């Protein structure tokens, strides 16, 4: 079983490839791989090459055409001795893509052919420097039959073609930007292609091509309008033009994550490309856009600039994310961006930085670099980048972004150099701050005000800690960037000021307990705290109710009105999940029901901040409200505030409903917001008196002319439990059975559904003509959605969602650990139950450990989380 490394055992590599020619042999048996790599030794003279591969077919080595007898294969290497300075490296080897299931290197997705190569995919390609700090000039030819495979891709420009007999032909491919080989990518295959133009606002034409299997086509252009507006927006905000001549994107069916940003070519997960308003929602359409973009940023926070080692995976991924979510922000509702984004951190990655697997999002050991993909690198790293942004402010961040890209452009660099950058061309100190570099789980902030009116200042005493978590037991203060704004009796901001002089509303929460004195406050103010959500931490304030109300009536950030909401609801979740485990049924104050209809009926209100308080927090987002989760009595909790709010609010959310009807389908941000809040109303009238919902949910199935419209109604008729919830999951499965990205939503559903019987339902799913083991698509929307996001069946009392985990787990284990590892999150999150189910979830980790070839993907959770 494989040793942990450990970032601090970074050492410069005492070899470097600077070109590398390679070619391709392509069959789906077995492929031909022929590498001719120019190496340079950089360490001591008697240092040996030491090259990864697995899996790997070696026939032979030569070192200046000379057949070399000095190496070794040992166990994921091959170890060449005795080499001089300089050397031309030719190895020659084959591979199975058809035998590769784990969809890392080159493997087959439906009759393609396609990669792979991030984290360490490569070394199952060839022998090679398989690390992001030894960058090379690839050049690429690929020879293949030309019926199977009349497309032919790889990084960069074409610069040879030919035909061969016995119908094959090749071409070859040169990438003028030198890149770590996780950037590698080979696409075979026969396509329909999109192609169109961006000019960049240099006069630099690009050419943009769209490739997606045949018959696809209609669901192309919103991928690439996204890819246009990502390349215009990065010039806009960043400054930053495209640096080739070509664009390819190729949407492909099988692929575990969501998409790759190999240079020139990137490969997308076909949920992320393809679209049109009968088979994609509101939220797909925005999707897309988010991850076209995502894949589009990083061509300069990436691959321009990569990483100089996988510790140091957050300086691109934080970065990015950071990016996509401007570029989301930018165009779109800023606001519901944020929240979103702000549910997904309190909601998913909050859970994970109190897990066994927590890490800081430069995390200092890993045994499976697969394993670091993660919502704390990505999503916590954004919100750190976030935390730069905030203070130095949008002029110095930019400035910094310009001084990284001259100091590091075309090296690989470290999350500290990105730091360094900000700091010294900002001017503002940043020491302290690195410390959310290297510290895991969540700060806590306690805030304690005192208003004075014999004095006329307001003060609070913050404070912080973070709690221990299994990998570090020292913890120390951050630097938290904790925005503030304070509000008179009339809604108006109070200037905050101190000693004469204005305060910036972005206080410096620096210490474990600091006050902080605000003079010239005449009328005792309601604090706005933590704004925006200024820093990833949990906010300890004991809120009046009515605080809250005023806050989501007055305002100025609507950001500030939703998490207000979130308050006032919070201690109500809290308060009924300890009445429904005695059984007691759902106690609601009067007042809090109405401070959702004002929300309702306020006209001024923009309705894509309406419908966000109106969405109810997720069951993910109840449970980091507990130190002991119940998710039992979260989800029935969760059902019986929705019915008491459909009760109380019955007339207020038709009427609503109703007046936001819109007859013409956009995809336009003003369109979006008005049905997300048409569509979040029905959600409430969904569990109405039975006959009238069952009525309003059935037609608005039926009568929709966009999937947006018609899932929604359909999530409603599974959520409910309606009458016609049968008949139309058999309609939506008879006509769309054919397609798998649309039937993901259908199984999504039926994982999710709150039926008695939802567990047998998914197990019968498991033969369903539409699923199937061999997709990862398909895996996460049945069993992953069933364990992840139905937690009230996974944890059913009898144990039953742990075996069935454990079968799903026992077979993809050998098929492909990475979507075994996605879906074993659930099970090692055991601590936070009760000790009966600990005790079953134990017993499933320990058969699990005891698998015949257990991954190292899922022996590195499972031995945390059995600890
Ligand atoms: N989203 C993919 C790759 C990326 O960051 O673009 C992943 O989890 O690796
Ligand atoms: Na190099
Ligand atoms: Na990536
Ligand atoms: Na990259
Ligand atoms: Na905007
Ligand atoms: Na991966
Ligand atoms: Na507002
Ligand atoms: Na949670
Ligand atoms: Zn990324």
């Amino acid at each position: 079983q494989p040793q942990a490394k450990y970032r601090h055992d970074y050492r410069a590599p005492d070899y470097q490839i600077t070109d590398i020619d390679l070619t391709f042999d392509l069959d789906a048996q077995k492929t031909v791989v022929t590498a001719v790599s120019q190496a340079v030794r950089h360490g001591a003279s008697d240092a040996p090459l030491r090259l990864n591969g697995e899996d790997l077919k070696l026939v032979s080595v030569h070192i200046n055409d000379e057949p070399w007898t000095a190496w070794k294969e040992e166990e994921g290497a091959l170890v060449i001795s005795n080499l001089p300075e300089r050397f031309t490296l030719k190895i020659i080897n084959e591979i199975s893509p058809a035998a590769n299931t784990a969809l890392e290197g080159l493997y087959q997705s439906g009759d393609a052919l396609c990669t792979q190569c991030e984290a360490e995919g490569f070394r199952h390609i060839t022998y090679y420097l398989d690390r992001p700090d030894v960058l090379a000039r690839f050049t690429t030819k690929i020879i293949a039959d030309k019926i199977k495979y009349p497309f032919l891709l790889s990084n960069g420009n074409r610069v040879a073609q030919g035909e061969l007999e016995n119908g094959r032909h090749w071409v070859q491919w040169q990438d003028p930007f030198p890149k770590p080989c996780y950037l590698f990518a080979l696409v075979a295959g026969d396509f329909d292609v999109l192609r169109d133009t961006f000019t960049t606002r240099s006069g630099r034409e690009v050419a943009l091509e769209l490739y997606v299997d045949r018959g696809n086509l209609d669901r192309a252009p919103w991928a690439m309008t996204s890819l246009k507006n990502s390349m215009k927006w990065d010039e806009e905000r960043f400054g930053l033009e495209y640096d080739l001549d070509i664009y390819m994107i190729v949407a492909v069916d099988f692929f575990n994550a969501g998409a790759m940003e190999n240079k020139g070519l990137n490969i997308f997960n076909s949920k992320y490309v393809l679209a049109r308003t009968d088979t994609a929602t509101d939220k797909d359409y925005l999707d897309i856009e988010r991850v076209i973009g995502h894949e589009y940023f990083h061509n300069w926070t990436g691959n321009r600039v990569t990483c100089r080692d996988w510790f140091q995976l957050s300086l691109k991924e934080g970065l990015t994310v950071f990016r996509d979510q401007e570029f989301s922000s930018d165009l779109g509702s800023r606001a519901v961006n944020r929240i979103n984004n702000v549910r997904t951190m309190r909601g998913l990655q909050f859970a994970e930085d109190a897990s066994p697997m927590a890490h800081p999002i430069r995390p200092d050991m890993v045994i499976e670099m697969n394993n670091f993909y993660t919502l704390t690198v990505y999503e916590k790293g954004a919100e750190v980048i976030r935390m730069i942004h905030t203070l130095l402010g949008e002029e110095n961040f930019q400035k910094g972004m310009q001084l990284y890209f001259e100091r590091h452009d075309g090296s690989a660099a470290t999350c500290d150099d990105f730091v360094q950058a900000m700091e010294d061309a900002s001017n503002v100190d940043l020491s302290h701050f690195r410390r959310w570099y290297s510290q895991s789980g969540t700060p806590i902030v306690t805030v304690k005000d005192d208003y004075n009116p014999e004095t006329e200042q307001y003060t609070l005493t913050i404070s912080q800690r973070t709690p221990a978590t299994p990998d570090q037991a020292e913890k120390q203060p951050l630097h938290i960037p904790f925005a503030i704004e304070l509000y008179d009796n009339e809604g108006k901001v109070i200037p905050l000021q101190k000693g004469g002089h204005p305060v910036n509303s972005v206080l410096n929460v620096t210490q474990a307990e600091q006050t902080f004195v605000f003079d010239n406050v005449y009328f005792q103010p309601v604090p706005a705290l933590l704004c925006e959500f200024s820093a990833p931490v949990k906010l300890e304030y004991k809120w009046s109710d009515q605080q809250l109300t005023f806050l989501m009536r007055h305002a100025r950030n609507d950001f500030s009105r939703w998490d207000a909401a979130q308050s006032l609801l919070a201690t109500y979740i809290k308060l009924n999940v300890a009445r429904h485990q005695q059984g007691q049924p759902l106690s609601l104050p009067v007042h809090v029901a109405d401070a959702f209809r004002a929300v309702l009926l306020d006209e001024k209100i923009d309705p894509a901040l309406a419908a966000e308080i109106l969405t109810l927090p997720s069951v993910n987002e109840m449970a980091e409200l507990f130190d002991i989760i119940d998710p039992i009595a979260i989800a029935e909790v969760r059902e019986a505030l929705t019915r008491t709010l459909a009760t109380e609010l019955a007339d207020e959310l038709l009427a609503i409903y109703n007046a936001n009807y819109q007859s013409e389908y956009r995809v336009e941000h003003e369109d979006i917001a008005k049905r997300t809040l048409r569509n979040a109303c029905l959600r409430f009238l969904a569990f109405g008196e039975t006959h009238l919902a069952d009525v309003l949910v059935s037609k608005q199935f039926h009568e929709a002319n966009n999937m947006t419209d018609a899932l929604a109604a359909l999530s409603a008729a599974v959520a409910a439990q309606l009458p016609c919830r049968d008949a139309l999951m058999q309609e939506y499965d008879d006509k769309w059975h054919q397609n798998g990205l649309v039937m993901d939503k259908w199984f999504i559903l039926q994982a999710t559904s709150p039926a008695a019987n939802v567990l047998e339902t998914v197990r019968g799913l498991l033969q369903h003509r539409s699923f199937t083991m061999s997709n990862p698509n398909r895996i996460r929307s049945l069993i992953g959605a069933f364990a992840g996001s139905n937690p009230a069946a996974f944890h059913a009392e009898d144990g039953s969602g742990y075996l069935f985990l454990v079968e799903m787990l026992t077979d993809l284990n050998s098929r492909n650990p990475q979507v075994a590892s996605r879906l074993i999150e659930p099970l090692i999150r055991l601590k936070r139950y009760d000790a009966k189910r600990q005790e079953k979830m134990r017993a499933a980790l320990e058969q699990l450990k005891g698998l015949e070839n257990l991954s190292g993907d899922l022996y590195e959770k499972i031995t945390k989380a059995l600890a």
